[PDB]
């Protein structure tokens, strides 16, 4: 289970980053090392590059 839990809002003012909110799924699709990963939600179905360092995933 490699699933990322959402922690909290993000105010994203530019374009490559994006707002998003908790109650939502994050599956994997980027590996590069550790930075920017995308987020791909099985909801709204919306990408962008952000910081999910700060989460966790469920066990």
């Amino acid at each position: 289970v490699t699933l990322f839990v959402a922690l909290y809002d993000y105010e994203a003012r530019t374009e490559d980053d994006l707002s998003f909110h908790k109650g939502e799924k994050f599956q994997i699709l980027n590996s590069s090392e550790g930075d920017w990963w995308e987020a791909r939600s099985l909801t709204t179905g919306e990408t962008g590059y952000i910081p999910s360092n700060y989460v966790a995933p469920v066990d």
